[PDB]
């Protein structure tokens, strides 16, 4: 909702991803989500799974590589945060399989 | 899956949670003052205004998975823009100038 900073927006019940965070892409901003995670938003249980891998505020600020870039329109501040899920993590397989599905997953749906 | 959910409680330095501050690498945010003071630094609080929420990081990011022998490396690249005419622009710019790759410096300048 529109009275929040874009970066602070959250996807409320019954909204599509695309929606709060724009259409799903490939190899750009907003590339996470297939056609079914887009439609179900927080309904999709793969979402709940995935948020376990999203940095907190603190982690995002202090655990990322942070790169400022000034441009005529202002300051673009990029946080690059990489979560490592160890190959022996009980949820490794699931996490890999979600990412599979949804990273650049526009135009596709799961179940195979 | 949990390092990434860490937060810095009161009395902790950044580097007692997120490792020593670096330059051009992971953990590059925070000068010696900010590292020392952790969440007590007034600049942190402002800077957290620019950090994506959970949902915005997942879905507003460019997300890139890489499998390596060690496991899955999930990278989120999220860019926040502060407009040149934002009342907070000059402030954000200065904090970034102090804190980005700021290890080994302190404010007052």
């Amino acid at each position: 909702m529109a009275h929040r900073r874009y970066c602070k927006r959250t996807i409320p019940p019954g909204y599509k991803v695309d929606q709060v965070f724009g259409p799903r892409t490939k190899g750009k901003e907003g590339n996470f989500g297939d056609d079914k995670m887009n439609e179900e938003g927080i309904k999709d249980g793969r979402v709940t799974a995935m948020l376990n891998l999203v940095p907190s505020s603190h982690a995002c600020l202090f655990g990322s590589r942070v790169t400022p870039k000034l441009q005529p329109d202002g300051l673009h501040l990029k946080f690059e945060f990489t979560t490592v899920v160890p190959r022996d993590d009980p949820q490794f397989d699931n996490y890999v399989k979600i990412c599979d599905q949804c990273v650049d997953g526009v135009g596709t749906r799961p179940k195979d």
